[PDB]
């Protein structure tokens, strides 16, 4: 049995809304957005990690091209190989791809493993956003009505499951018998409901948003 609703925010797992400006940076956004929650879950301190450290870091080796698009799940193992990842504060966040600078003096987590859910699958997604924490996933965001969102459940009649944009699931809920997930983007406040969207939950894999859910574990 899982709760009807969740919303990780009032946890205190959830750091503040990012803005990755001109920089595709998303996909290291939506990385260091669900690792965050798993730092505050276990040391107990909720800290903002680098975007940045990912977008100058896991580059070639790990099949990402910083401000061009990555991978949440090979950032995860970059977090994993590199044994650490920066703070945000000590590690600023640029918008733009810039030499690798990491240092582990300035290390805030680590990272031993993540998880890859099965495609598609809302309700193992629900799962593990109930009682594991916040969840990666990409969505297709290609369409005009996702950047014109301002509130309530989004539902776009043309999305696909072909995604595109890396985001982060923070919870779950309805809204006046509209089932949604709660979704942390990166674009700053002034997006949609200062910072987060609420899309169309069990509305058969609406914009791919249970296409490639994954989460990492420290
Ligand atoms: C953001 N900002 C932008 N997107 C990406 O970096 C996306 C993130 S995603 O959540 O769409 C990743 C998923 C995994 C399976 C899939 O098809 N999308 N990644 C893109 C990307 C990855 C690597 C690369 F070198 C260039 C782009 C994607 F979608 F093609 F995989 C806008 C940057």
């Amino acid at each position: 049995i899982l709760p009807d609703s969740v919303d990780w925010r009032e946890k205190g797992c959830v750091t503040e809304v990012k803005y990755q400006g001109s920089c595709g940076a998303c996909w290291a956004f939506s990385a260091v957005g669900a690792l965050e929650a798993q730092l505050k879950l276990k040391t107990g301190k909720l800290v903002s990690l680098s975007a940045q450290n990912l977008v100058d870091c896991s580059t070639e080796k790990y099949g990402n091209k910083g401000c061009n698009g990555g991978f949440m799940t090979t950032a995860f193992q970059y977090i994993i190989d590199n044994k650490g990842i920066d703070s945000d504060a000590s590690y600023p966040y640029k918008a733009m791809d810039q030499k690798c600078q990491y240092d582990s003096k300035y290390r805030a987590a680590t990272c031993s493993k993540y998880t890859e859910l099965p495609y598609g699958r809302e309700d193992v997604l629900k799962e593990a956003v109930a009682n594991k924490g916040p969840v990666s996933v990409g969505v297709d965001a290609r369409h005009p009505s996702f950047f014109l969102y301002r509130s309530g459940v989004y539902y776009e009649p043309s999305c696909t499951q072909n995604v595109n944009h890396g985001v982060l699931v923070v919870g779950y809920g309805d809204l006046n018998g509209k089932e949604y997930w709660l979704v942390k983007n990166s674009w700053g406040h002034n997006f949609g409901e200062e910072g987060y969207i609420r899309m169309a939950r069990n509305k058969g894999n609406h914009c791919g948003i249970a296409s490639f859910p994954s989460y990492p574990e420290i």
